[PDB]
């Protein structure tokens, strides 16, 4: 009965269904227009930010379309658990960042992490087009790990 976030943006989503390929300028224009007409503001704010962000959007879509909520700790853990290869890939980047001695190195890792994210996002695109929810689940947990690294890159400091 409860409206989905896609139902809060009728212009942007005439079909009222969950989709991955959002037209973000239209979302944004509609969001601005809707805000220009406290609780009600913050509820539309949650919704808009969920849809604008690739990670939050994939997590929300999988909740609605496949009923898997990756924002819950144990659901994410059962997915990730199966994938020790991914776990080790991610830890190795954490340890690479630890071994960086200078800004130049750190900005390299960061560039590479940003390319991983737009690559995952493109792959999520193809998953949702082909309705491969299972593949999208794996990529969405992996995406979180790369988003988490983005702030470690931002906050890095030259020292002991």
């Amino acid at each position: 009965f409860t409206s989905t976030f896609y139902e809060l943006f009728p212009k942007t989503f005439p079909k009222k269904l969950p989709i991955w390929t959002i037209d973000q300028s239209r979302l944004r224009k509609e969001y601005r227009q809707l805000q220009a007409q406290s609780e009600q503001s913050s509820t539309l704010n949650q919704a808009y930010h969920t849809l604008k962000d690739p990670l939050r959007r994939s997590q929300y879509m999988l909740k609605l379309l496949r009923n898997i909520d990756l924002t819950q700790e144990q659901t994410s853990n059962e997915v990730t658990t199966s994938d020790p290869q991914l776990l080790l890939k991610v830890l190795d980047i954490h340890d690479e960042l630890s071994q960086m001695d200078d800004e130049a190195g750190v900005k390299l890792l960061e560039k590479q992490n940003k390319e991983r994210i737009q690559d995952i996002e493109a792959q999520l695109g193809q998953c949702y087009n082909d309705k491969d929810y299972a593949a999208a689940v794996k990529l969405t947990v992996e995406l979180k790990y790369w988003y988490n690294l983005a702030k470690a890159f931002k906050d890095w400091a030259p020292g002991k």
